[PDB]
Order: structure tokens, then sequence, then C-alpha cells
């Protein structure tokens, strides 16, 4: 069926349920409470299912190292710093990002349900995987969900060459008559996790392919200059840091550390709008689905086969891999079995 | 001094205060209440001062025609449809966009002040000028302001060629130790109002220069395809319509009519976050200004002179034109005097 990425011989199909239980085995063996392990697995598996290799199991080694080094708190006391009927400022106590984000989004949904609006911001957290995972939580509840997060410095501001801004993604999910609308994008042309594109910044600023890791930097949405809107992708990145890092009293991208480090201080932004408080949900669903249908049905470009709606490719890719299995690269699969050997659990 | 656009002989310096009083004369002569006329003038003049010609006085003829044709309600009964301590759904009753947006943002600021958060959405409104104008209102109050609006169909979705999406801008303003941070951008590479760029969509999809007006279409931030993130600018445009048009029970871009038409149904989104409810405002200002200083001071690209912060060029351009005067194109100035003659008031 349809699948977002290109899978060949260098890939091995792994039963979704198998990959999931594996992750849970490793995490619980390291002391992660079973329920928290299930949240992390759910988040990482969703990424693999939707075709986001960069944020799937390939990143399990990152969390494992963070747990072993004490850079990730196994029993975080996620505390509410400031709060109101429609908002809350949370301190993640260095817990897994998935756990901090899961609890933060659950609280935002609760507040929206009760007041119409829910805005929860968190600081002192860790990498939380795909932003769409949290936005979707609200959509599955019949509400609009928005999630953002800052990250390690990897992008250069317009007119500069240093890695100072994060890939800071933005995600919005809304319910429809069918599957939720789901926008989930890094504010840079591409995520660093992708490079296994367009973010061409070399030594002084060019491109290449491997000069990125060697003191290189990614480009913000819009591109290299100001001509094609590069300064806009740069602004969007700042919006994320202002709403996440600055407003929470946490920190911005430049100072976000790797997961293995204590005090990574990754910050997140969660916002939920209870559609029902505004207009009937069924009316909302009818109208948005009609918009989606009309957009898809609009005059296709000769070169193009189809006009997709955000989240569509991912849901189709998921559907496929659920009965066909999740394709995991060769070297990554080896990596996961080595992790299994190290911690002492059955591998894949 | 510094100025965002290029001004030559084809431009005439007009005292800011002079341009302002002119607009107010024309509008009040057409029956617009004096206070509402001052709001419109303030919004249009700010655009000219910040160097946004496309949304300044050059658009006075648009509002004039709408007023004369009944497409703009002179005495709108701006009504609250749904409301809560932290939100409100407003129906603009076809009033001037500036009036609807001004009252909507004032309400959002009030709710944020009292609860920490304020989200006001409006439907049945009209073109409201620059989005940054409303976001700035909140920043000048010591809060974070976010504003969005949908518009007439001018952009083609990724993989298509029809004008179906709006240029739907996004604006965020935050207070700093100095002048407010101000991001204000269309989600398309450029606004249609600019074409007097990068939005290359011709007859079937290419570029050119004049083929845009002739059945052409603008390109979404990211560009023509999917390779450089074109689908992201496309998603951002939808986010705006979902938060503005769909959620409000109004309508999305494809169905937004020109100002002169009754029922233009332009919709807006306003969001205010009272910083103080989260962290001390003075701490917020210190931290964001430190981030801005560090970004500007980062390693400059050889080709580039300076790294700007969003809103900086505009504020500098304004500063200049306030003591040097606002430069108005030749043909536009003629247009304004003709309007003055038609309505019967002193021109420029
Ligand atoms: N935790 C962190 O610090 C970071 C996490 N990330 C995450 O990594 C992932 C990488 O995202 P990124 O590469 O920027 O995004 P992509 O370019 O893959 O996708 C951008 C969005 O556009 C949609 N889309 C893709 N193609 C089309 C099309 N032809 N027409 C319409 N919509 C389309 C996608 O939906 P679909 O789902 O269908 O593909 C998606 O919502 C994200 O999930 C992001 O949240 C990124 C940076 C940092
Ligand atoms: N009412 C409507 O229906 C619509 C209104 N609009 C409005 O029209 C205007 C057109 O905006 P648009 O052309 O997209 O935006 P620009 O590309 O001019 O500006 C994008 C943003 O980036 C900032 N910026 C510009 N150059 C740099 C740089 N080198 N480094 C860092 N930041 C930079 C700007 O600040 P600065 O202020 O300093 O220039 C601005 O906030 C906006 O004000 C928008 O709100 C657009 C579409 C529709």
């Amino acid at each position: 069926m349809f699948e977002k990425g290109y899978v060949d011989e260098n890939y091995i199909r792994v039963p979704k349920d198998r990959l999931f239980s594996f992750i849970v085995r490793v995490l619980t063996k390291l002391g992660v409470p079973e329920e928290d392990a299930k949240i992390v697995a759910d988040n990482l598996v969703m990424a693999d299912l939707r075709g986001v290799e960069s944020h799937g199991v390939q990143r399990l080694k990152r969390y494992v190292d963070g747990i072993i080094s004490g850079g990730v708190n196994l029993h975080p006391k996620i505390r509410v710093i400031r709060e109101g009927p429609s908002y809350a400022l949370i301190d993640g106590d260095e817990g897994l990002g998935q756990v901090v984000g899961y609890r933060s989004m659950k609280l935002a949904i609760k507040k929206a349900k009760d007041t119409g609006i829910g805005i929860v911001i968190a600081r002192n957290s860790n990498h939380y995987g795909i932003a769409g995972y949290y936005a979707l939580m609200a959509a599955e509840e019949g509400m609009i969900g928005i999630s953002m997060t800052n990250s390690r410095p990897l992008v250069a501001p317009t007119g500069g060459i240093e890695r100072i801004l994060g890939t800071n993604p933005i995600a919005l999910a809304a319910p429809t008559k069918d599957k939720p609308f789901l926008l989930d994008m890094a504010t840079s042309v591409v995520p660093i996790g992708k490079l296994e594109w367009a973010i061409n910044r070399e030594g002084n600023i060019t491109t290449k392919v491997e000069e990125v890791f060697n003191g290189g930097a990614l480009l913000p949405l819009g591109g290299f200059g100001e001509l094609l809107g590069g300064h806009k992708g740069y602004g969007l990145s700042l919006m994320v840091d202002i709403l996440s890092g600055i407003l929470s009293g946490g920190t911005w991208s430049k100072y976000v550390k790797n997961t293995s480090e204590k005090g990574s201080n990754v910050c997140h932004f969660f916002m939920v709008i209870d559609i029902e408080h505004f207009i009937p949900l069924e009316e909302f669903k009818e109208k948005i689905s009609q918009m989606i249908e009309e957009i898809k049905s609009s005059r296709k470009h000769p070169e193009f086969e189809r006009i997709w709606i955000h989240g569509e490719k991912g849901f189709l890719t998921m559907e496929t891999r659920l009965k066909l299995g999740i394709p995991i690269y060769r070297k990554v699969l080896e990596e996961l079995n080595e992790i299994a050997k190290r911690v002492g659990v059955e591998g894949l």
C-alpha cells in the first residue's frame, strides 16, 4: 500500500506490537515505571508508524543513555508552579519528555473541557518525540490541540552562520468527519534527525552533505536569505522559544542540552481549544471536512498526482505498516539488539 | 536614516500627522464615527510607517468603495455569540475590520488580565490591515499578543494550481526591555498586496511577472513543491483558517469575498497571554532581550551586514519616517486626492 518513505532490502518488517513490547521491556528494565514506559513506547512507535524515522525507535538509544547517566529522572515530581482555570506552568523535574508532555496535555484538555480553553507550558523537561503526538491527544477528545517544543541549537538565524535556533516544531490537530487533520512540522526546512532536505549551511554557508555535522547548520523554513521568506521560518522558530522557553522561565534553544545531560531544560507549549464551547462539534467537523474535500478536489498540477491534506500521508503510512509491519533499517535493528544485550532483555 | 523600502523621485514625503488627519477626514465624511475613523487611520498609518505599502493608505480606496457599496457596516453591532472567562466568539456585523479587530483584541487583553489567558475569535468581519497592529496592542500592555486573519483566495495548495488558500498572516508581539518583539508575516512567500516576491504560479505553474493576475496564484512559504517545505507554508495557511474561519462558524479563505461585497465574512483570531500570571514580567523582558542580543551578536554571514530581530526594521523605518515624513508613491498620491475630490474634503 502507500508508505511515506522508501523501504528496500536494507529494511526489516517488525510487527508493531513487537516493537512496542520491546521498547517497554528495555525501559522497565532500566527502572522506568511501566505506565510511563508505555507512554514513551506509544510516542516512539507512532513516529515509526507515521514514517518519521528520525523520531522513532532510532532514538531509543538517546533515552537509554539519558536514563543511565541520570540525565533523565525516573520518578519526576512534575509540579504546577502557577495555575488558573485555563492555564498552568509546569516544571518537568527532568522527567522523560513523553511523560511530562502527556501529563501536561492531559491537564490542558481538562481545563479546556471545563472552561473552553487550556494552555499548559512546561520547562525543565526532555526531548518529547513528535509534537503531533500531543496535539492528536486533544483532537481524539473532540478538541483542537496545539503543541510546540524548543530543542538543541541546530539552525542559523537569517543573516548568520552559527547554530543558535532550534528546529522547534509546531503541531495542530483538529477533529474531522474522518481522521484528524494533523499539521506537524519543524520550523526549519528539515529536522536534523532527518539527515541520515535543504538546510544548506556549510563552513561559511553553502550546502554539501556532510559539512553540516562538521560545524554546519540547518536553514530555517524559507531558505538561505530573505528573498524567499527565510526570515519567516526564523521568526516561527522564535515564536516557539518565546512561548515555550522564555514564558515558562525555562530557557531558549541555544541553552538546551542533550538528553544525557542533567538540566537539558527542554521546554514545551500545549494549547487546547474545546470546540464545543464555540460552535457545535458536529458542525465544526462537517465544515472542516468540506474544506478538506474541496482543497483535495481542486485543480491538480500536471506534475502532481494528488493534493494531500496534512496528516494524510502519515495516517495512510500507519495503516499500511499496521498490517504489513513497521520497516526498521538494518543498522538500527542491530543497534536495538545491542541495547537489549546491554540491559539484559530479549531483543527483536 | 534606515528605511525598509526603496524611495526615489517617484515618492512624496507626507507628514505622518497630515496623512492621519486626511484619512480621518475622508472616513468621517462618509459617515464613519470619528473614533472608529481614528482606529482605521492608526492601523493604515502604522503600516505606511513600518514600510508595509501594500497595507497602508494605498488601501483606503478599498474601504471607501466598501462603505459606499454597503459592503462595510458603518454602525456594526459587534455581538458576543459565546463567551467564557477566558474566551469569546464575536460576530463583527460586517463592520470595518480595524474596528472589529480593535474591540476583539481589547476584550482578549481584558480577559487575559483577569484570568491569565484571553482568546477571542471573530467572524463576519472585513479586511483588517496588518496583523501586527493587533498583536502590538497586547505587547504594549505587557502581554504576549497573537493575531491571525484569513483572506481572499490567492494561494495554491501544494500540488495544485488554483487560488484557494488565503495569504493568512500570523503575528506575535512580546514586550522586551526596549521595543516589542514583533513577528508579522503572511504564510505565503509574499502578500498579493506586494505585487506592484517569489510566488511563482503562472498559467499552469511557473512564474513570470504579470501572469499572476491573469489566473495566476501565489506560492506558500517553502516554495513550489515539497522539497523545500512548500507543504509547510500550506499547512500554516490552513492553521489560520481553522482557528479563524472554521472554529468561529464563519468561513474559510475560498469563500471570503472582497470588501465591497456584503458578507465578505473575513474572520480573525486573537490570543493574549498575560505574562505576569506565568513569570515576573521584568524577568521575562530581561530574558527575551538577552536572547535577542545574543542572536544579533552571533557570527554574521560574510554576505550579510547584520542579523535583525523581527520588528526591528519596521520600528527603525517608522522612527525615520516620523521626522523625515512618510513616503507615498506618485500614482497613489494622485489616487488619494481623487478620493478627496469625490467625497468632497481637503486632500493632501
Ligand atoms: N522533539 C523535537 O525537538 C523535534 C521534533 N520534530 C518532529 O519531527 C517530525 C519531522 O517533521 P518535518 O520533517 O518538519 O515535517 P514533514 O515535512 O515530514 O511534514 C510537514 C507536515 O506537512 C504534512 N505534509 C507532507 N507532505 C504533504 C503534502 N504533499 N501536502 C500536504 N501536507 C503534507 C505532513 O503530514 P504527514 O503526517 O501526513 O506526513 C506534516 O504534518 C515532526 O513530527 C516534528 O514534530 C522536529 C524537530 C524537533
Ligand atoms: N489582512 C490580510 O488579509 C493580510 C495582511 N498581511 C499583512 O501584510 C504584511 C506583509 O507581510 P510579509 O511580506 O509576509 O512580511 P515581511 O517578509 O515583510 O516580514 C516578515 C517578518 O519578518 C521580519 N523580518 C524582515 N526581514 C527580517 C530579517 N532580515 N531578519 C529578521 N526578521 C526580519 C519582519 O519585521 P519588520 O516589521 O521589522 O519588517 C516581519 O515581522 C504583514 O504586516 C501582514 O500582517 C498579509 C497578508 C494578508
